[PDB]
């Protein structure tokens, strides 16, 4: 069995290997990359996502989210308070302000210590989940707006044509902006490209151990667990690496820098934080190996998780027993 300790693997494809996205995902899996839940892909030196980032300041962040925490430093939830719209240029200036800027630090490890010590005492503002793309249309390799669609994958594997579309999302971050512990909708893959700016630190639980994280989460968030049998679908709970180590939960960590891709694999729980002003792009995708994970994915039916139009068909076709109850949650 390849990668039996479930370590995060880093890949350096050549330009020729960067042509065929599906084939390279399958290659990475042949080497055991999925066992970690997360892999890093460093593009060939010949490649670029676009020519420059000099002209992005007029993108609008219609609903910036202030991430307010509650709890203790290592075990907290966050809620998203909606703020007034601002441009990417306005948001960058805000991120760099004395109130929000990254503190002085020695190295990524020192910053990570500072994050876990101090996150809860601040409320950073995240421009998340903005439909759009920063890939140039002429970038033909690993262009996250030109991937094969999940609807087309389901149709190719299972024969059923379904409605829905699959487009990317932009994320504008600042120091302390946080992504809570989650798997993807329908336990899909994700791919995330860090276009610019400061790094993003990730934490990940191997898919084979995901239920260990869920059981800890039910213990640590006992009201939320009574409310919803899949409350990590709400994407609000944080658990620090120190707490995970104290409870014996297997995980790994890695820092993504600008110009690098990360892939999350089906049922790989992940969480993390931004080091400073940055912009990432991400999208879900599927492969043939995903189908079995999609059929087994948990679902939130309490009403909180409320998701995209395109998840309807995935539930309806892969999880017909759950469909009725899930859809009651969405209406
Ligand atoms: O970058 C972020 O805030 C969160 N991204 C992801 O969870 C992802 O790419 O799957
Ligand atoms: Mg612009
Ligand atoms: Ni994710
Ligand atoms: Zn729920």
């Amino acid at each position: 069995a390849q990668n039996p300790n479930c370590n995060i693997m880093i890949f350096h494809p050549t330009k020729e290997e960067f042509n065929d996205f599906d084939k390279y995902i399958a290659y990475m899996e042949s080497q055991g990359a999925h066992r970690a839940g997360l892999a890093k892909i460093i593009p060939p030196k010949e490649w670029k996502a676009r020519e420059t980032y000099d002209n992005i300041s007029e993108i609008l962040i219609a609903t910036p989210l202030q991430q307010v925490a509650s709890g203790r430093a290592g075990v907290f939830t966050q809620y998203h308070k909606k703020k007034k719209a601002m441009t990417v240029g306005e948001y960058r200036h805000l991120a760099n302000s004395k109130k929000y800027q990254t503190p002085p630090h020695q190295n990524f490890e020192d910053l990570e210590r500072k994050y876990w010590k101090n996150r809860i005492y601040n409320s950073p503002i995240y421009g998340a989940d903005i439909s759009g793309s920063l890939f140039d249309e002429n970038t033909k390799q690993w262009n996250l707006g030109h991937l094969g669609t999940i609807q087309d994958l389901l149709e190719k594997e299972c024969g059923v044509v379904i409605e829905g579309v699959n487009t990317p999302y932009l994320y504008f971050g600042m120091w302390k902006t946080t992504f809570a512990w989650h798997t993807e909708d329908m336990d899909l893959y994700s791919i995330n490209y860090l276009h610019l700016g400061e790094p993003k630190t990730w934490y990940v639980v191997p898919p084979e151990h995901g239920q260990r994280l869920e059981r800890l989460a039910r213990e640590l968030f006992p009201g939320s667990s009574r409310g919803c049998g899949a409350f990590l679908r709400h994407k609000v709970a944080l658990i620090s690496p120190t707490v995970l180590k104290e409870n014996g939960i297997p995980f790994n960590r890695i820092t993504q820098e600008a110009g690098e891709f990360m892939v999350t694999f089906p049922y790989g729980y992940h969480a993390g934080f931004n080091h400073g002003f940055n912009c990432a792009e991400a999208i879900n995708f599927a492969t043939p190996r995903w189908i079995d994970y999609g059929k087994m994915a948990s679902q939130c039916s309490c009403g909180e998780a409320r998701v995209t139009f395109s998840m309807d068909a995935f539930v309806r076709i892969l999880q017909p027993e759950r469909y009725d109850l899930w859809k009651r949650g969405q209406d």
